[PDB]
């Protein structure tokens, strides 16, 4: 039932709604969910190139922009960030409640900008004015370049989600480039203690990739042992003396944040992912059906830490195969990058 969600924020984790549209804040659907244990929202261009071409509330809005002389590009950011800070405010007595700890709500920078740290920076900057909300989180790929640009932002004192993660030393790379960015403010005397960043770690990509080829004793479980692995590690990097050290002049740790969290083979439950996931100091994003079966029939129990040495065995295995899961990671975020980049060309298209 609906109290699963507040029994798993007792066990230290945040579930966000991985959806956004219009009619979702105007309805007062996302403010009855932010009571009901709801702690944030995720999008990205497939969200929004859905909830364009489905929910009637943008039509009037796409007719009066049409009358502008505005780039498709302008016209998708006027709206999309128009829902975003309806969103905000939606979500902001909640974020403020925890001390700017919850109640975020990420906007993705364009794709086209996913290898050009610079560009990423600006729009990022951008983007954050715009929106003009404590509680925004500007989405950011993954990339080399993305590392770049985390640290800039991050010193820059912008909340960051960064997105696309499908590997546990990028992941590191990452926290290393916050710390850098965080280290920069404390020397220059700078408050750290509202910077939030989450690693968006990707799960269902990893096993529909490779499931079909795999042993049966494998199928369904390199997603979640490879989630698994990571937050071992996020345990032992911000634990460390390194960390500590910023972390007692105010500085947050990253949080694990897992994503692609719909189950998207038809040969396990449902809730496979979200019942498996659970931890402390982390977030789950799910798409509204995955929200809905957790509610129905999923189980709260703190699983992200079970069975490690498991997942260590199966991790080594999949190597044993020939898998190089950091090659996998590569194509997957390159693949993910022009999917996204495929649906924001589909939804500018009525946008002319």
């Amino acid at each position: 039932g609906m109290t699963i969600l507040s029994d798993v924020k007792a066990l230290g984790q945040q579930i966000w709604l991985d959806n956004l549209s219009r009619s979702l804040v105007q309805s007062g659907e996302l403010a009855q969910m932010l009571k009901q244990g709801v702690c944030g929202v995720t999008s990205n261009p497939a969200i929004f190139q859905k909830a364009f071409a489905g929910d009637a509330l943008y039509a009037d809005e796409v007719a009066a922009l049409k009358r502008q002389n505005l780039s498709p590009k302008q016209r998708y950011e006027t709206m999309a960030v128009a829902d975003v800070r309806a969103a905000c405010d939606v979500c902001l007595a909640e974020h403020e409640s925890t001390g700017g700890k919850t109640g975020f709500v990420s906007l993705e920078v364009s794709p086209e900008l996913a290898k050009d740290a610079q560009g990423t920076v600006e729009e990022a900057r951008r983007l954050h004015a715009a929106i003009a909300r404590k509680n925004a989180m500007i989405k950011v790929p993954a990339t080399d370049a993305g590392i770049d640009a985390l640290e800039t932002l991050v010193s820059d004192g912008i909340s960051v989600n960064l997105t696309l993660l499908f590997s546990r030393a990028q992941t590191l790379k990452a926290y290393a480039a916050y710390a850098r960015g965080i280290a920069k403010r404390l020397a220059a005397g700078q408050s750290v203690a509202h910077i939030q960043v989450v690693a968006s770690f990707f799960i269902s990509r990893v096993d529909s990739a490779l499931d079909a080829t795999l042993p049966d004793r494998l199928k369904g479980k390199t997603a979640i042992a490879l989630a698994k692995a990571a937050y071992q590690d996020w345990e032992q990097y911000f634990t460390a003396p390194e960390f500590a050290a910023l972390e007692a002049q105010g500085a947050n740790r990253v949080q694990l944040l897992w994503a692609s969290t719909g189950v998207k083979n038809p040969a396990y439950p449902d809730t496979l992912y979200v019942d498996s996931l659970i931890g402390v100091h982390t977030v789950n994003t799910v798409p509204d059906a995955t929200l809905k079966a957790f509610i129905d029939h999923g189980t709260a129990k703190a699983t992200l830490t079970e069975s490690a040495d498991e997942a260590r065995a199966r991790l080594a295995e999949i190597a044993a195969l020939g898998i190089d899961v950091e090659t996998l990671a590569a194509r997957l975020q390159e693949d993910g990058l022009k999917q996204f980049e495929e649906a924001f060309e589909k939804l500018l298209a009525p946008l002319v």
